DNA sequence: TAAATTCAGATTAGGAAT
DNA sequence: ATTCCTAATCTGAATTTA
């Protein structure tokens, strides 16, 4: 059974000891192509072992997301890239709440000692839940510190949904532009595009944190002077992209399947927004693209350096109460999808 | 009718005491 | 191997707004 690691740093994270510089990965794992994936780290029992079993038995490699910015984000990424010489991208997002909520220190608590906040999920706090927090907190204003009862109640409910002290007696959940700044995106990543508000908070939750693939992809860069071509799986709002961008690593091409409308007009407004010269080539059902479609693509361009992607997480994560079967859910189990289109790509860069 | 609102527990792990 | 707590957690869907 695979134990997750206590500090969750994987092979090593910025600022913090236990770097590993060196593993040995399996034969059959080997690139060409270079490929990525990325899940929750926190799945049922026996989900990984079932991924890494389908990725040539590679060892996930877990790491926590609170190490590269002020939201812990615990994910499981199997890969086969060299782990060493790694770099972060700069300058690196806000470690602590203090610095990355400046106007918080007006209403903070001080029995409320956060100094990082938990992930950041696709479903955010309701109002009625700040009223209820406002509420339980007003008959105590003239008190220099509320009742234990009262505290924990407070405490317990801000951790539960990630909320940030904004007003008195006032605890929200954080804003769409507060999840991109954290996630590693740029400001107003996702906000035109015919992106609603609400379809906001839900496709940010379920990106990448872009400084941790980033530090992960880091490594591409000595490798591929004159650029990649990309597959990416499952795009969303371009995680891996944006990754890539700031790295500085041109792409000649990226293939991308994502079957969200709103978030492939997102990628296409990030692509000229961007002025990048290469091409974009825009996929929706990843159920659809058929093996030999990636091969005619392959054949047009050159074959894949890297092929990118995260996997549906809706029935793996603790989150959900109707659907938390597994990796054989109606949308995790396009993971095998993802293993599909891999070993396609696999038969031309490496063989058999 | 797109967008916004609201609330709907369980499954893990780990620590610590039997 | 049990019992008992704290603790985190890329969510679904019914319903109402507008
Ligand atoms: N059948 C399907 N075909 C292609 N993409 C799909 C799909 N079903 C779900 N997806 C997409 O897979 C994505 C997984 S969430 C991963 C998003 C990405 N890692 C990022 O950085 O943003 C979702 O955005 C969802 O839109």
């Amino acid at each position: 059974p695979i134990r997750l690691p206590n500090p969750m740093i994987g092979f090593g994270v910025p600022n913090e000891p236990g770097l590993i510089t060196h593993r040995s990965l399996p034969e059959l794992a080997r690139g060409p192509p270079f490929f990525y994936y990325e899940n929750v780290a926190l799945t049922p029992k026996g989900v990984w072992e079932t991924i890494s079993r389908h990725l040539f038995e590679i060892p996930p490699e877990f790491v926590d997301s609170k190490y590269f910015c002020v939201a812990a984000r615990k994910r499981g990424y199997i890969h086969n890239l060299p782990i060493n010489n790694r770099f972060q991208i700069q300058p690196p997002p806000k470690y602590t709440i203090h610095d990355a909520f400046p106007l918080s220190k007006r209403w903070w608590p001080e029995w409320d000692k956060r100094t990082k906040l938990n992930c950041i999920l696709t479903c955010t706090g309701s109002a009625q839940l700040t009223n209820r927090i406002r509420v339980a907190l007003e008959p105590y204003n003239e008190e220099p510190e509320p009742p234990k009862h009262v505290q924990r109640y407070v405490i317990d409910q801000c951790k539960k949904w990630n909320l940030v002290w904004v007003g008195k007696n006032k605890a929200a959940p954080l804003e769409p532009d507060e999840m991109e700044s954290i996630l590693g995106f740029p400001k107003n990543h996702t906000r035109g595009g015919g992106m609603s508000r609400t379809e906001r908070f839900k496709s940010l939750g379920n990106s990448f944190q872009v400084d941790t693939v980033a530090y992960h992809l880091s490594v591409l860069k000595p490798i591929f002077p004159h650029g990649i071509n990309v597959l990416s799986l499952f795009t969303g709002i371009g995680g891996g992209e944006v990754a890539l961008h700031r790295l500085q690593i041109k792409m000649k091409l990226v293939v991308s399947v994502e079957i969200s409308k709103v978030n492939r007009n997102i990628l296409k407004d990030f692509w000229e927004q961007t002025n990048q010269t290469g091409e974009l080539i825009e996929f929706s059902d990843i159920q659809h693209l058929t093996n030999d479609t990636i091969e005619g693509l392959m054949e047009k361009y050159g074959g894949f350096d890297l092929v990118i992607g995260g996997s549906p997480c809706n029935n793996l994560a603790g989150g959900n109460r109707v659907s938390r079967v597994g990796l054989e859910g109606d949308q995790s189990s396009l993971f095998f999808e993802y293993c599909r289109i891999l070993e396609v790509v696999r038969a031309r860069m490496r063989g058999s």
